[PDB]
């Protein structure tokens, strides 16, 4: 690609990927959403689960915007997301560190809209002694993020699926649910929203 | 020696390995090929499958391409794959990244064709209840591009290999197939090119 | 932010990483805090604790401060870790590095004033042969600074909490204390400040 | 010391380490030798041998050479394998990446001959169903470049040894064997040169 | 501060991390020593011990040293090792890389006088059959330099430590003994100085 080329050229000057691309006082909209694609294992004397989960990350970047018909052809770009800013979401739940299978790749649209959908291998902290019993097992996955309140970072949830599930993992679904929440932390004086996915399971026989 | 360092010097002015290598409405083919080398062992409580494969990929990079009389006696370059754009293909199956046996390296003729041959050592999830069974047990391996459609990358399969199998393994192989597939999916306007290879293997004893 | 980026150009200049923050005979205060989100593991054949804690360290760096008459609306910024001065605190007890669960960025305000909280998995050395009797195990961690000596970096400890720990984790607590400290060897003429935090705590069943 | 440093700032210059330092129709060549230091571990089910081996490389790079008459005193400098080409060999048999427990380091001389010793910690596929026989079982280590051919880089071995193996390991050597190969396959019109040792070992109960 | 920012600025100017700072036909004199903390674990059927040791190196480096009237105050810097020329040291008896347990640190005062004590977890190789007897189990900890001989890198032994060995852990020491040696070996023309710890511990069940 020619016209890419000078493209990524224009788009890294003065770009510095540190920095949230908020404007005036409009914070950026981040639309986060979740697929579990397997239950690994459990470690009932640990009460730890091992999951694999599809994270999907949809933001706007004003800076990272251009004129469709001065670069023809140039649609919409696949930039690794080192050389962007991300935003800083995490799971509260977490024991371990995550194992990224996807590509570390972001596609860009003309108007700035950013797409990132890592899909991810995690360790986390659950009580599940009821995995093993007909009513089962509940966890919670509360993802946020970690620097930004809502004036900076404004955190929006969208509807999952479970179609993405292996049937011939050794646990069923027996119900998920998900929720969006504003709170307050002894820490600071500004609201955090987050977004928290709740899954129950159990084991099939 | 002297003439390939001359041409490396040449061959980065301008180069951008983060774009794509494509021109006007052509995209990039990319052949695609696999060996499968051996299967290492089966998790049946958990569904998973170790193997080492053998990737075999092969594009023409149109920015890489030199004239042989310029610089003479230098028909072929050996060029570390992380100053190249690469393809962005994955195994949609895997639960742990790849464990890259081979060094990162490919080849590159005058023409400006490329050729880069991973070895892998790959875990993925797969169905294996039938593997201690005559009729045995049959795994997928799904392979494509995370970021690119058929309008830019045109992803090619050729013939695959068991002649590299080996024997001593405790598992046979009953049988091996491949399949190119084209598809429109709900997100996206343009098409998806997959490959994927089947196979079924069983236990000796 | 457009002023945000005008602001990081403006504390790079001159700002090495590397070089601790003093002034004068002003040492650098380093306030340091604790909480103990869950106990994962005990070994006691090995003698060794597994944990995950929550750090707090604030500080002020008086090279980070800006006028915010200057930059309007600025009133902290989210920096990585990596490009600060950070001071070198360690667990004298620890058998295993680190393993760092949250993002590893920091908040500054306009004083120059820096917070960095890492959430951490770590395993150390304690005697824990008790754990299995009403009184318990107590352990020991020790935390403080490798390099620095009083008069540059003043230790300070501040009040540590266990309102986040887990209920379902097979350990209950029976106490916890703190206790600032410090010391001198024959070595050298300067005093050494520690943090040392206690817990005692015995297996449910 | 001065003179040393004054030597790299010569060296560095115009010195690209991805470039192979051949010259006229004179390939490199890289005298290939290795010693067995301790048999680890044997894995029956998987057919896999765990190894510390100690590999030993030579060549000459026509381009570090200094008259030593101008840096008077510096027969022989030590420098970081990553800032040299280094050649690209590796072991076929290998299902894991090489653990490498030395510095990564290489000698050089005022004739440009350098040397270059690691030892790596490597685990490698075998049939050692015979090793609790009074024959026991062998094993093949095929190693050689992935991207040079026999013009481009010159393949040669050195004898090897076994005078640093471990007499407390619970395996004991019955033979070794090397043998260097040079081949053709049809694809390519050039000859590829290997370098094999074969270790027949055996368990001591 | 402000003046350590001034200093850290001239000592960069043309210092080569890479090169042994000798002097005329000085030598760089190491002066090298131990203390044992704990005995993890032993295998007794691989024949590995797991140790956490206290490594402490000291020498000069005659390029950084300056003139404390100039840089008043700055009677002593912490500068990241990787800053450095560092003495290229390792266990001869190691199976695995070391783990580092401390900060990555030195301190450098204004003789050039440099100080680093890294504390690591090591795994390595021993015969341990006598380990479950009164006598015990004896193990050599060889350590010196892989490139730099005698007349560049003068290794000298100081006299080691087991006051902080751990009273909790399995095993109890039944002695320790260290011993510097320099010899001739038929690979090179120069003498190799190495410095060896011996350990001598049993179980206490
Ligand atoms: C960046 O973020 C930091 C992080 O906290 C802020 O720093 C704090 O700023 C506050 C607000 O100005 C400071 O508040 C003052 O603290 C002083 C504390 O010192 C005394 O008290 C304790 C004893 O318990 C000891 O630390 C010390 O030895 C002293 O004895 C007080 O002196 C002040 O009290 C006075 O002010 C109040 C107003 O709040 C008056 O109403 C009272 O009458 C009284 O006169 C006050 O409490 C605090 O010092 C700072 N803390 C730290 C840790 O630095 C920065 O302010 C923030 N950036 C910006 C721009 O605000
Ligand atoms: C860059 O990508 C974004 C994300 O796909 C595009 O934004 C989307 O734009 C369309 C039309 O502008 C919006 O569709 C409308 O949605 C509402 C309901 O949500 C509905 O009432 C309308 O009838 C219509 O369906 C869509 O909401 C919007 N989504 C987001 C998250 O912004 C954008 O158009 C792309 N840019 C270019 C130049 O193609
Ligand atoms: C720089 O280092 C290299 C190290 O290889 C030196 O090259 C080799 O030096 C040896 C010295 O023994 C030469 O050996 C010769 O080999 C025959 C063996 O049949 C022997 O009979 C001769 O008496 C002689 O010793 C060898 O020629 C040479 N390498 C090769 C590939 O031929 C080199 O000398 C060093 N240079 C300097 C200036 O230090
Ligand atoms: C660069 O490599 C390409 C691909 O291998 C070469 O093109 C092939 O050459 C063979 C000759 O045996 C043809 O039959 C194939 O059809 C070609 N393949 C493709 C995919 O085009 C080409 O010859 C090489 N370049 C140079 C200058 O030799
Ligand atoms: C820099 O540090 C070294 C390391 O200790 C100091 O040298 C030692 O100082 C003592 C006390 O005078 C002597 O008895 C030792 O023999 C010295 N040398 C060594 C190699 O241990 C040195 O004095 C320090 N320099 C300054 C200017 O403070
Ligand atoms: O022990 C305290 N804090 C503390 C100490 C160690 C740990 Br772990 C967790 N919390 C006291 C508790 C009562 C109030 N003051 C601090």
């Amino acid at each position: 690609g020619e016209f890419q080329r000078k493209l990524y050229k224009e788009l890294v000057k003065n770009y510095n990927p540190d920095v949230i691309p908020t404007q005036r006082d409009r914070p950026v909209t981040v639309y986060f959403s979740l697929s579990l694609l397997q239950i690994m294992d459990v470690d009932e004397k640990n009460q730890v689960v091992d999951v694999v989960i599809w994270l999907q990350m949809s933001w706007t970047d004003h800076y990272l915007q251009w004129n469709v018909s001065e670069y023809p052809g140039v649609k919409q770009v696949s930039v690794p997301i080192s050389s962007l800013w991300k935003p800083d979401i995490l799971l509260y739940n977490a024991i371990e560190r995550p194992e990224v299978l996807t590509p570390q790749l972001a596609l860009v649209n003309s108007s700035g809209h950013v797409q990132y959908l890592p899909s991810i291998r995690q360790r986390f902290s659950c009580d599940v002694s009821g995995v093993d019993t007909e009513s089962g097992a509940t966890c919670k996955l509360k993802f946020g993020s970690w620097t930004h309140h809502s004036r900076e970072l404004d955190l929006q949830m969208q509807e999952a699926d479970i179609s993405g599930y292996i049937p011939y993992s050794r646990f069923e679904l027996v119900g998920v649910t998900q929720k969006r929440s504003e709170r307050f932390y002894e820490c600071c004086k500004e609201p955090y929203p987050d977004v928290t996915f709740t899954v129950t399971f159990r084991k099939k026989g």
